[PDB]
């Protein structure tokens, strides 16, 4: 098309027209409802402004990749967006913040051709978006004349800039910058101020050799653009440099006996020691270090906080907890002690490697004067060779987990003769190589002088997070702004001495330390009554202050304060010596008995301390309930322990973790002797915490360099008992896809592994599960794969007798036997806790097992047929896509769920909609979907975590680092509104839930109960439509389409409508005195003033008929005669009236009806009867198909015929004076008409057979508690009016409820109540707008009228809506089972 035909300007309703893609010369050769128009890509160049200024409603604008010359200046339009990008433009006018300043949003003018730009083009203050690129700008308007506050992105590449600045109030709003393509040579000062700016490009500048230090001010800078750059600066990640814009930590450590701190002063001062130590856990100085002869490149002063975590052969596994990383650590050994010196050592290397890796280990010998020289170059070559062979492989490597030791590390001291302690000042400094700081650095007084305040009053002496972040800010010079400089100010200060992160901050170690030796030394008290427990308040006066909350919070940590129930303390280092009792007698009836014996290698000290007591703590967690352990729930009795092992008897089951002589090939060290027999579940938590308890105390998993990993576990054959050990490393291998052995003495008698390793075929479980691989079919194709886990758990398709199932098999492929060892236990130790807990779960919305198998090792889960709810909602994406009644259902089904494992003390993670099942979409049946439970909690997962995430699952539900970052300090997402959405009442829950506030969201039952009420549902969303008049609706699809507002010239009709939420019409002026009945239907507008008249339009009255009276209502009816729906209505004299329906007639034969006359002769009623006062018609009704129709009078109902146009009956289900208010009709179940009628005072009801004419059932509508009442059928509770909801009955009252009732006996099944709307006003006027909707008319005294909408359920939606309800809850309490 080469032009618009000139017909489209008189489309004035016209809102879209697309024309893009032509050939278009000239748009032309009214309009004013137009919103999108676009006419790029075209031939046009001028803009006529005749045309465009007819554009008054204009929301969208694109002229863009046109030869368009001269810009057409703007005129008053809510413009949003505009786009005239690949133009010829050489100007652009000067007046576009006369209108669109609060308007027009994205502005597109890119490959332009301006050499400037007006000033006022920055004055927009609604600005989204501005591109410039490829344009002539080589200068820009002022700075502090620019109000575009709101901008986001700035285009300004290939521009003649800086051949500069601009407001500072962008930096918040402003995330990227383009200066590409510029001849820019010096970046200006206000950049560096730009704080929320994302992108960074100035390349391809030639003029570019330094970048100022302050630009790295910005955190939330990442792209940095240095193409075709010829920097200097920047070295050959990059804000590294731009962002910073001496002090070590060295800890020495050994043996308890040798010096350990004359090593101090000789590396302090010359000269032999002066000062007696005697015995302190903790000395530190900061020790000085100059430049030696030979240092270069260092510098000249380097201070070291110098340490001793010394002890006297006690504080060991707890002094491990000063080491952290980043240090010097130089080990202290005596070279007189010979080799078994470096044996004791080996503890030490590794340990240090095992809680502080990539830290630089020394080991020095000192108190070697009493070697002779004779022999002592000899002597420290073959001394040296042993501690180099513990670091070193024998094949010359570096042994696994062993700290980086060379030959260069090894030195010695001679404290009294002085020999070599230049050698150590030399090194020391030459290895501290090979390795923001002025704030740190001022954070360090401030912490050292909350030492020293903290000093004279003997306070105590850690440092919170809440007294640390007050410090940090109340310091001199403090800016400390970014968060993660917050957090690293603190991991830096670590390494300096000063703190200790604990992972609550501890400052001084000395006065730390010494806390923990008073604790340490309650060996002499009064016997503690024995067997290590100490009340609360007996051990206030064993440094403390009102601080028991947090101070005996860290002692927890230190697995020394351990709480036990009833109130009650423990001391591991003070348990009970060895109370026999008769222990191992008669605890032997060799029957399923299991035995497992261990190794370590070497038995610390503070390892049966930290055991045992841990053993209690987990042991009397599972009585006391009556991803973490949910295994051993067995019952607890006797309890009987000692200092190195426990007893406990479950089920008659005698657990004893004692500990004896264990006789290897190398006969001696100690190890387990662990041994459950029951009758037969065989549980070890044993082995669990034990393998677990390495990980707070490490150095046991020793593998002595030399591919000896002396951490073993040996079992005895019971065959053999009949002692040879039977190895870990070849049991589990061979239990992972074999059942039978062969014992090395016993080759011809396979020993059963059920027996020999009960656990690692977890017998615990009952034998209904028992998954079998001859029946069950699967693949292990990728095509059958439904994702990954974590650690394995692959997920296959499988058959089970018929029954699709997802099996969740174990596939982990990863000396080596020994690494595929202890990779085989903890699948075990993990297959166990999961299949623990799922199979704890009876739930009918979480899926339950069906079995588990062990050759091959798996167990198959239920498998939804329907995909995922991310997959299901993926081609769905208008709103709710799931449906009005399925959101519901699913949303409480998730909520029920979430309610169930938050009982059963279960937590999640990741609330994703990918990890919901779908099994049915079909509303009528009862369960959809379920859930599938990852991971568990003890009573960033913090138990409402996931209701912060339940918004998210279900914020996609109604339609990764950068991905979700803004959820840190809390933004909202993009929700629309709550009046279009038209599901209001579950959006209080976006708001909800979506909060850091994290006590303010509610509980999840409180969210299942929340489902119980049927107003979640079936509410809409509320309205306001102003000030009005009265309430006007209309028959068919239309919904209410009136509220009139004002008089004669302001008589004015607001549109409202329903299904969208939106006024399309709203004060629009039209002639017309104060209206009273209005009525619609087909395309005919019937509408009535209070002048006694009526007018017509074909939707300026097209005519007007005077009436008697001042008419009350209409309704036409279907007579099926010449397809006339007649109009007849009742008048306030009580009289009616029959008019013609044809538009193509005179519309003026009234035809009226006298009631009174009829009912004084046909019905013989005197004019001195009460029902002979001229009572107002209220409401016409059609019966009978149509064929008779009732009416309003007061207190009776007359009856209107179409045949004989004459009254019939006479029914009074009444008694004077009341007046009835409505009437309606609804035949709805069979037949069988089943007319209602209200009152004005006596607020009742009545139940009426058509054909039988019969008071059936009177309903009382005043009772104030109808909650599931019930009635016999054959200022805030009074009735408004009544209305049919398809079939139900609806009974709105004054009071804001709706009573809905049910129809043979009546029970009233619902009160769909809204507390949330009584401010609103008062309920007048309600009526149906259409059969899936129901809107009522809130009025307050300020007389604005606010609509409240609530869905048409009739009665099969309430029925399958309530038993779904009740139904999964009988579904879940009803299973005892
Ligand atoms: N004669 C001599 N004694 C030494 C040497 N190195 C250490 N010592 C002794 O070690 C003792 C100090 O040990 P101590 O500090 O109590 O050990 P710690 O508790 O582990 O720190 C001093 O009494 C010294 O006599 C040495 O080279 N020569």
């Amino acid at each position: 098309l080469s032009h618009l035909p000139p017909g489209f300007l008189h489309l004035s309703k016209l809102q879209k027209l697309t024309a893009s893609k032509n050939c278009l010369e000239k748009l032309f050769e009214g309009l004013r409802k137009l919103q999108e128009l676009d006419i790029s890509d075209n031939k046009l160049t001028e803009l006529p402004a005749l045309f465009l200024h007819s554009f008054k409603s204009l929301n969208s604008l694109n002229v863009s990749r046109n030869n368009l010359k001269v810009f057409p200046d703007p005129w008053a339009c809510p413009l949003k967006c505009c786009k005239a990008s690949r133009n010829a433009l050489e100007c652009l006018p000067d007046k576009m913040a006369v209108f669109w300043k609060n308007h027009l949003k994205d502005v597109d003018f890119s490959e332009n051709a301006l050499k400037e730009v007006p000033l006022g083009l920055f004055q927009l203050d609604a600005l989204m978006f501005l591109r410039l690129q490829g344009n002539q700008l080589a200068a820009l308007p002022p700075q502090e004349k620019w109000t575009c506050r709101q901008l986001k992105t700035l285009d300004l590449s290939r521009n003649q800039l800086g051949k500069l600045e601009f407001p500072a109030f962008l930096s918040e709003s402003l995330e990227v910058l383009c200066l590409n393509d510029n001849h820019l040579d010096t970046v200006p000062p206000s950049v560096c101020l730009l704080k929320s700016l994302s992108e960074l490009y100035l390349g391809n500048n030639p003029g570019l050799r330094e970048l100022p230090p302050e630009l790295g001010q910005l955190g939330n800078l990442w792209q940095l653009d240095t193409e075709d750059l010829t920097i200097s600066n920047v070295p050959a990640a990059m804000l590294s440099y731009l962002r910073a814009q001496k002090l070590m930590k060295m800890i020495i450590v050994g043996p308890p006996r040798q010096g350990k701190s004359t090593l101090l002063e000789i590396l302090q001062t010359g000269r032999a020691p002066q000062v007696v130590h005697g015995e302190a856990t903790i000395r530190t100085t900061k020790w000085e270090l100059q430049r030696p002869a030979g240092s270069r490149a260092k510098v000249e002063s380097v201070e070291f906080n110098v340490w001793d975590i010394g002890g006297p052969a006690s504080m060991a596994t707890v002094n491990q907890c000063f080491f952290t990383d980043k240090a010097l650590y130089v080990v202290v050994w005596n070279l007189a002690l010979g080799e078994e010196a470096v044996a004791n050592l080996q503890f030490w290397l590794l340990n240090i490697e095992a809680k502080a890796p990539n830290a630089v280990v020394l080991v020095v010998g000192t108190h070697l004067d009493l070697i002779e020289a004779k022999f002592r170059v000899e002597r420290i070559a073959t001394l040296r060779a042993y501690v180099l062979a513990l670091c070193r492989s024998p094949s010359g490597s570096r042994a696994t987990g062993f700290p980086d030791i060379t030959f260069k590390h090894l030195h010695e001291i001679s404290c009294k003769s002085l020999e070599g302690q230049e050698g150590l000042r030399q090194l020391i400094f030459h290895v501290t190589c090979s390795m923001i700081p002025r704030s740190y650095l001022s954070l360090q007084e401030a912490v050292l002088a909350e030492q020293q305040r903290r000093s004279r009053d003997d306070d105590v002496q850690y440092l919170t997070d809440r007294q640390l972040e007050q410090l940090v800010e109340q310091t001199p010079d403090n800016d400390i702004k970014d968060y993660e400089d917050l957090q690293s100010a603190i991991s830096f200060l670590i390494e300096t001495g000063t703190l200790l992160h604990f992972p609550l901050y501890f400052l001084d170690p000395i006065w730390l330390s010494e806390c923990l030796q008073r604790i340490f030394n309650i060996k002499g008290s009064r016997s503690v009554a024995k067997n290590g427990v100490i009340r609360a308040e007996d051990l206030r006066m064993l440094f403390t202050q009102q601080t028991e909350e947090q101070y005996f919070q860290f002692l927890a940590k230190f697995e020394i304060a351990l709480p036990v129930a009833n109130d009650s303390y423990l001391l591991p280092h003070l348990l009970p010596s060895k109370p026999g009792l008769d222990t191992h007698g008669m605890r032997h009836p060799t029957a399923n008995t299991i035995q497992r014996v261990f190794k370590m290698s070497f038995v610390p000290v503070g390892f049966w301390q930290r055991f045992i007591a841990r053993m209690l703590i987990s042991l009397a967690e599972m009585d006391l309930q009556l991803n973490r352990c949910s295994t051993f729930r067995v019952k607890r009795n006797q309890t009987i322990y000692w200092q190195e092992g426990l007893l406990v008897t479950f089920d008659g089951g005698y657990l004893s973790v004692e500990s004896s002589d264990v006789n290897w090939k190398k006969k001696k060290s100690g190890g387990m002797k662990i041994v459950c027999q029951s009758e037969s579940a065989m549980a070890f938590i044993t082995d669990h915490v034990n393998s677990l308890i390495d990980q707070w105390f490490p150095a046991l998993t020793a593998t002595e360099s030399d591919g000896t990993p002396l951490m073993e576990q040996y079992v005895p054959c019971p065959v053999c008992e009949t002692v040879q050990y039977f190895d870990m490393e070849d049991c589990v291998l061979t239990a992972i896809e074999r059942d039978f052995i062969s014992c090395p003495r016993h080759p011809d008698l396979p020993v059963p592994l059920q027996e020999l390793v009960p656990e690692l075929f977890m017998t615990d479980f009952p034998a209904r599960l028992f998954l079998e691989n001859s029946k069950l079919e699967h693949s292990e194709d990728e095509g059958s794969v439904l994702g990954q886990g974590g650690s394995g758990t692959v997920i296959y398709r499988a058959r089970y007798q018929g029954q699709p199932v997802a099996v969740k098999r174990f596939h982990i492929k990863k000396m080596l036997r020994h690494l595929r060892a202890t990779d085989a236990m903890k699948n075990f130790s993990e297959f166990r806790q999961e299949a623990s807990m799922l199979h704890a779960l009876q739930h009918p919305c979480i899926v339950a097992l069906i079995g588990i198998s062990i050759h091959p090792l798996c167990f198959a889960l239920e498998l939804a047929p329907l995909s995922s709810l991310n997959t299901v909602l993926s081609e769905n994406a208008s709103f709710i896509p799931l449906g009005h009644m399925l959101t519901q259902k699913i949303a409480y089904q998730i909520a029920s769920g979430l309610a169930y494992l938050h009982k059963k003390n279960i937590i999640f993670c990741d609330l994703k909609s990918d990890n919901i099942l779908v099994w049915s979409l079909d509303v009528k049946e009862h369960i959809n979907i379920k859930l599938s439970d990852y991971g568990i909690s003890r009573q960033v997962y913090d138990e409402k975590v996931d209701m912060f995430s339940y918004g998210m699952v279900l914020y996609e539900l109604l339609s990764q680092l950068q991905i979700a970052k803004k959820l840190s300090k809390g933004i909202r997402p993009v929700l629309g509104q709550p009046e279009e959405v038209q599901f209001r009442r579950l959006q209080a829950l976006m708001m909800e839930c979506w909060d850091t506030k994290p006590e303010k969201r509610p509980l999840a039952l409180s969210v299942v109960s929340q489902m119980k009420d049927p107003t979640f549902a079936t509410f809409m969303y509320e309205l306001c439509c102003g000030k009005q008049t009265a309430f006007f609706s209309s028959q068919g699809q239309e919904y209410t389409v009136v509220f009139w507002d004002g008089k004669e010239e302001s008589r004015n009709y607001t549109v409202v409508n329903t299904e969208k939420g939106l006024m399309e019409v709203q004060r629009m002026c039209c002639p017309g005195m104060k209206v009273s009945c209005q009525l619609q239907v087909q395309r005919s507008l019937w509408t009535a003033t209070e002048d006694q008249k009526i007018y017509i339009y074909t939707l300026t009255p097209q005519q007007a008929l005077d009436t008697p009276a001042v008419v009350t209502c209409f309704l036409a009816v279907p007579v099926i005669k010449k397809n006339s729906y007649l109009v007849l209505a009742g008048l306030a004299d009580g009289l009616v009236a029959v008019f013609p329906v044809v538009r193509g007639t005179p519309k003026d034969s009234c035809s009226y009806l006298c009631s009174h006359t009829a009912n004084r002769s046909k019905f013989s009623i005197a004019d001195e009867d009460a029902r002979q006062n001229p009572y107002p018609v209220k409401a016409m009704e059609v019966v009978n198909s149509g064929s008779e129709v009732w009416y309003s009078n007061g207190p009776g109902l007359l009856v209107i015929d179409c045949a004989s146009l004459e009254i019939c009956r006479r029914l009074e289900p009444y008694m004077a004076p009341s007046m009835v208010t409505s009437v309606v009709c609804s035949s709805e179940g069979r037949g069988e008409e089943v007319v209602w009628c209200l009152d004005d005072k006596a607020n009742s009801l009545v139940m009426y057979h058509s054909t039988t004419y019969q008071l059936c059932a009177r309903y009382f509508c005043g009772v104030p508690s109808p909650l599931r009442d019930m009635f016999p059928v054959r200022q805030h509770l009074q009735a408004v009016k009544i209305l049919a909801v398809r079939d139900l009955i609806w009974v709105p009252r004054r009071g804001g409820d709706v009573i809905v009732i049910g129809l043979q006996r009546g029970r009233v099944i619902a009160v769909l109540k809204a507390r949330e709307l009584t401010p609103h006003g008062v309920l007048v006027d309600a009526a149906v707008v259409a059969k899936d909707t129901v809107v009522c008319t809130f009025e307050n005294e300020n007389t604005e009228w606010c609509l409240a909408v609530w869905r048409g359920w009739g009665a099969r939606e309430f029925d399958i809506f309530y038993q779904s309800y009740e139904e999964l809850g009988r579904l879940e309490a009803c299973t005892r089972k």
